[PDB]
């Protein structure tokens, strides 16, 4: 199951201390994301040194012998017919030419990831780069030194990679970060870490720039996030079922066996397990047993069609992860040196098309994830579709001065709207580039950036959705306690007023049946559903059988006693979640993040509450409640 | 290799005679495509009959006894609160309300309709639907009798409305029109009459069972994926033919390049290309071409060739993965509720949701746009003298280029094809509306997406037809070129002797004859301002300085005058003769031979009366009807 | 007002008999659309003849004397450096080269005839150098219904498709021509049948024939005609929507729009205020919000209330693009441009279809906006929570469990809007560097025009469904009014017969007035439905406010049960305000002229059959008759 694979990724991200780069051990998207985001994570380049030096030696010696090899004794790109013996000058003129970006930047996280991925490519021993340059890359990475790199210019990653090469050769115009607090010209940065500027040998300029390292770097953290957010969305579908009073049957194994898309079986299998012994599903069964024939037979699509919907999304995100990791673990470079067979091989491994195309697909899948969240949120906000919950999840009781999560609802539409726009492909906009030499190009970095922007929005949407669901948990729990009060007040008052058994039964059924949030604002308002039902019953008990006096007295005593006792339990409140598999999420948001039920009495704005949830998602603290919730699933 | 899988698909499409529909043998995209396109292909429903009858009687009993089951004793969609014991009228009312398409005729074609009927029939064999076996038999008979309802093109968010027309046929709705063969349209009651059927009266759940499926989206996706596989393999293969005509370096496909960047589609496409180009007579000429003035010529090829395996990689993987997804849907019970009669429950879910097909249709349309762009880039290089390594601009034979613009028209159309294709590849799946009284707040739009991908494939067929036609032109131009260069050499060689020129002059002159691209001076071989006589003049001056007399100058002047007399006549003669060989040793011989001999074409020029349309039309027709798979299979023989 | 301009376009489309082509008289999009669609419309080429022959003469002379002029003594496109004195063969080689489309699908005859018209018109300016006699042949071909069959694709904007018209004129055997609707013959037989002989191309003539924007602009012209008509139609139907939904017409108040004065906002609101002023339905709406006022919405939802703000950019986009397309229709889209007066061949790019291209992209986005408005309005009309008394799906019932009303149309509306939104992505953002990199910018105007055309097909579908639904809503509103009165009468008369106190009678009559009738039509005396539910509350209340009374109330309840349903069934059967409404022409056209009725289980015709009739009438222009009646007297 993909659920195991994603939990494996989260663990790896959390547990990795050293990333060994040795030409053989795979680097995963978790390793890359951990390097980028956790400063205590170090690179360990393992002396594959033998194959690096052989390749390096082969390239320099052949170049000096005057062998005819692209970009070592020839011009670059469309200029490949020009030959030269100016070995170092050739390489230097390439870097000069490629220092061509403009600051209107790629972040340090991306840049460091690119540095790791370039270093990794070199370990396969096809590049002809010197071992010493690799050691400098490892040292730069572990010292938190990174060039400032312009955002744009790559069609996929010559220009952005030229800034890493610029740093390594000490270009004065290249600015490097040393940690978060220091910016200095490249020569000063090299000095401060005990390095001297390199003099480029044969092929070294080209080897440093001819990779897919920036596209693949952004794609790696994109894929790590996409896996985690994917699992988070699937899991939260179960919380949605619980708070909305869904029917868990939608996740029944036979439904999905019979339409066996792997993502459909696996998401449904997770959802069946999450909901198996749910206290909230127990309430759901109670709810639909009261006036069963006046209530929906099935849930609406946002819940009931969730496994079918998630299926291609799971599969796209899983497959794209494989593709990105293949790219991470590849010699993306040209020429490829086949030193064992005494030849340089001319091809196009710099071409980031596998990554670019899959970036387009994943952005579409992320939009699909956003649409599901938006549809669920919309249902949650509308009393007609929420099975007893108040509109906008407004606690009130005075709804005229409590518009609940309406702000969050509007924002969800804005989030989804922009997300859907972002999901158009980048890959269809291929221009014939670089003197028409690059007449196909992947645009993978640009695509990766757009998928990253899409995920930023998805994070906003998940934070909002989780926050609303926590609100909804409190509201369901308050609902149960409120209904018990109403029943108790109705029962005891019927006794006191000495009403017949016929009467008491009719009134207690009303007290159990009418949704409490329809009348919470003013419980004894004669135009609201509680008293409406009560009056209906009282007339019926009169037709079926002083009795009038005892009924009028009941209605007066209820008018005096009920709202006060409802306010009491409400104020006290300001439990079923204790038995829910989603307890860790509720406990995380309420206790660890220090929040409470949302209302006019709570001073914290929706911003303040959703910001905490969002920050926990952005920095990965959300995986703790996620891993606790999933504990024991196999 | 995906290459084996696609060859398998093609074999299955050509060879199948009966599609067995039995609830356990899988139906592939090739079977669907063969049913749709080959009218000798028949459906065989295999009496799964037991579980089907158990299911339908289970549903009927439960309903009669008043069991609470969605869409059987319950209103539909957003109205599922409403209960009824009006079992047949409930189902009748669903069909009436769903007969809501409009003919703009634009319609779903018979091919997609018949495919959809097969897929619905297939879903039913899993015994989860509650449909009567006799309705299933009716579907088999309609299929085998070539009777199809006429179905409006639009209305589905994925396939209630379109499927309602098949249901409408079965119950004899007079407003539903039916095809019988290619030439007859009659009202539904008459169509049933003509094949020995009586209108059905819908039992509990039967109206819903007929309409609550992904049959149309999946029908169009099936023929889309079949075509996408074939066209993909064709594009991959023709990359090798492009290498041969453009004078590429086959090194780009070396197995080590790709082992070291091991995307499965990258390795497998490069593996195919290495095989296609091993021992190529055209690659031999390429090696010779670059050995002459080596240092004045590009060390590497441009991206459209050299980066083809890296470009193809995701395209191969998307198309292969989508085929699996679509076939999983073909072989599914897409219906709701799902009757688990063994455990006496009707399970309420959403197997009618075509999201798997919808999202993959979007991915594939993107992959197809990538295939179009690859063809457009390759075609572009071929038309431009600066990038074609000796070929004339526009692949114009001429020799008078002022009245022969060659394949320029095709070049223009290729830009028009790619442009619209890139536009089409925007996603459909991002346009989800909250539908059906906000009941369907997510919906796949799979049929809409599948239609756009089909449109994308129409354009790709056009591009492949053009590209293949151009490469056959280029084959002829390369073969004529080799012949013309040999004549220039002979004339220069013998005339050098006969004019009594020194051996160092003769050798200089013969170098020029070998090194100058013949198509740069074919228009007028002895024009003093064109590259042949340019080089000859330089060489003649250098000779005078090197051997530095009046006799030398007389003989050199004589050489120029006599070349002026003879060379054009000789060059004209070999060209005319050619219009009246290395491809014989090429793995692409079956393509060249198919286009030239079987389709009856020739080198394009001002002397050929057939227009580019007429030539490309033949190739396009062969791609459209599958005849192109014959040279594809011959070419790939032994791989 | 744009409303007046569109009415002007409609009248011209309907009334034109002869399109005058003379180099000075403007050709409008209505003229193009009428030629395309009404075959009784003829072309009158007015012998501009003198400037044409002068320009023609100039070119032939200059070419024969070996002047250096692009595409007359030089090669084409990227090959312009080649010179030749083979004047006719040069022109012939161009056509040969451009006969390069494929039949997969074809540009329709309507578009091809429009393209022939536009090319002929371009020639009248006397910049092209084409012979007068070729122009007469084009006029004759137009007037005789002869058209080449033309491949759909190949143009980046229109060399390849125009080469088919040139191919017809020179009698290329491989070019197939239509004669009327049924005859298809090779080009030389077609020419022969209308008494023409094949032209032999003179200097520049091949190029003049192919070097225009005629196909993009043809399709764009019918696109813009339809866009104007359908726009006005959607704007107008917003008023009809207000009437059936129980809208508040104040949304169209002139001060609101004076204060945010986008011209399209002012003008659509002005139209809507006029359509809704003293409406009988607005009077029903006013009544509705007066009953339990404080429990009903103070404002309408956006699909109505925000309609003039929404329509504003859409009106403006469609009007400005009409101007732009007409400027193209009336242009010398050719190259070189011959300035015979000053003896210069001017080298430019009037073949570049970019004005049309970008505007087709804009219009497609605006059409998507119109579709979205219709979708949102239709969605509200189907949902009881938002329709202010109307049944879900506009189901008549009474038994809703066997009547799902217009739910099928509702699903289809989502499908239509969805695909329409996708179609509205731009084509102009996909410019490829084409034709040996000579055409490194190109308009793609024909492709874009085709997509806008496709988007308008869907809009037609959406308008047809919406209008059908609103007619259903008219019937349901009038039936509602008749039903409430019936219930009020039955309640009143039965209160008297049971001798109920005035207090009781008053309470019960208010329930009869207040409860939306469609919430209980299914079973009027079901004790779980809103009527008897309201009646029981009032009965308990009257007992508190005041044992023989109980007897009488129990007798009222039994009598109502005997009587109410039958009285309601009778009025409904018989039925199976619009007379004072400005939308009467639309209702009458759909119900009477198209022969339809309220939708229910008892009517055999399917939703398809009803909507097809309405769609066909939109498609062929018959919809403009009720539209013009509805708007009579406006401004
Ligand atoms: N990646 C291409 C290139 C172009 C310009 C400068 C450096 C590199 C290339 F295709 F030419 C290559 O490096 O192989
Ligand atoms: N697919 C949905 C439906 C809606 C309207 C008519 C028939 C069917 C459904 F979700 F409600 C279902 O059938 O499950
Ligand atoms: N439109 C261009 C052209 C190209 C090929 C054939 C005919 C015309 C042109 F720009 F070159 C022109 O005609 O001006």
């Amino acid at each position: 199951s993909h659920v195991k694979d994603i939990l494996g990724l989260i663990n790896a991200f959390n547990e990795v201390k050293k990333i060994t780069v040795d030409g053989t051990t795979p680097i995963t998207v978790a390793h890359v994301a951990a390097l980028a985001r956790r400063h205590d994570v170090k690179v360990a380049l393992e002396a594959c040194r033998a194959r690096v030096e052989t390749c390096s030696s082969w390239v320099q010696r052949k170049a000096e012998d005057g062998a005819d090899i692209y970009g070592v004794t020839t011009g670059f790109g469309a200029c490949s017919s020009r030959r030269t013996n100016r070995l170092s000058e050739l390489q230097e003129s390439l870097i000069r030419c490629l220092l061509a970006g403009v600051f209107t930047e790629l972040p340090a996280t991306a840049t460091r990831s690119a540095m790791l991925l370039r270093l990794n490519s070199f370990t396969y021993g096809c590049s002809g780069i010197r071992w010493e340059v690799m050691e400098a890359l490892e040292k730069l990475l572990n010292s938190n030194v990174s060039p400032k790199v312009p955002l744009r210019g790559s069609v996929s990653d010559l220009i952005p990679l030229a800034y890493i090469a610029g740093l390594l050769i000490g270009k004065p115009s290249v600015i490097a970060r040393i940690g978060d607090d220091v910016e200095v010209p490249a020569p000063e940065a090299l000095s401060r870490v005990g390095l001297r500027p390199f003099k480029l040998q044969a092929k070294e300029g080209l080897a440093l720039v001819n990779g897919t390292s920036f596209a693949t770097a952004v794609a790696s953290t994109v894929m790590y996030d996409a896996n985690v957010l994917l699992l988070l969305v699937e899991t939260l579908c179960g919380m949605f079922c619980e708070v909305i009073f869904g029917r868990e049957e939608f996740a029944h194994p036979l439904i999905h066996k019979v339409k066996p898309h792997p993502g459909q079986i696996e998401s449904a299998e997770l959802l069946e397990w999450l909901l198996r012994s749910s206290p909230f599903q127990e309430l759901s069964r109670e709810y639909y047993s009261i006036d069963k024939l006046k209530k929906p037979k099935q849930d609406r699509y946002a819940l009931r069609s969730s496994p079918q919907w998630l299926a291609p999304l799971v599969q796209t995100i899983r497959d794209a992860t494989t593709t990105v990791e293949t790219e991470v673990n590849s010699a993306n470079d040209n020429p490829i040196i086949d030193h064992a067979n005494d030849r340089a091989l001319h091809g196009a491994n710099f071409q980031g098309s596998a990554v670019g195309f899959y970036m387009d697909y994943v952005r579409i899948a992320v939009a699909g994830l956003g649409k599901l969240l938006f549809a669920q949120f919309t249902e949650l906000m509308i009393e007609y579709y929420s099975n007893g919950l108040p509109g906008n999840l407004s606690l009130g009781p005075d709804l005229s001065v409590d518009y609940g999560l309406k702000g969050l609802d509007i924002a969800m539409a804005a989030y989804s709207s922009e997300l859907q726009y972002l999901a158009n492909p980048v890959t269809t906009h291929v221009h014939s580039a670089e003197q028409h030499n690059q007449d196909i190009n992947s645009l993978a970095l640009i695509s990766a950036r757009k998928t990253e922007e899409a995920l930023d929005i998805l994070k906003l949407m998940i934070a909002s959705h989780l926050t609303a669901m926590c609100q909804a948990v409190d509201l369901r729990q308050l609902e149960e306690a409120l209904v018990k009060v109403v029943e108790n007040v109705v029962s005891t008052l019927a006794d006191e007023c000495g009403l017949p058994n016929d009467t008491k039964a009719r009134l207690l059924y009303v007290a159990k049946a009418v949704p409490v949030y329809t009348y919470l604002e003013s419980p004894c308002d004669p135009t609201l559903p509680l008293l409406l039902g009560l009056k209906q019953s009282c007339f019926d008990t009169i037709l079926a059988l002083t009795l009038v006096d005892r009924l009028a007295e009941f209605e007066k005593r209820l008018s005096d006693r009920l709202e006060n006792e409802m306010t009491a339990v409400r104020v006290l409140y300001e439990v079923r979640i204790q038995g829910s598999k989603f307890l860790p999420f509720y406990r995380f948001v309420r206790e660890e993040l220090d929040t409470g039920v949302m209302s006019a009495r709570r001073e914290q704005t929706p911003q303040e509450d959703v910001q905490k949830v969002f920050d926990a998602i952005a920095d990965g603290r959300i995986t703790v409640p996620l891993l606790h919730c999933l504990q024991g699933f196999l």
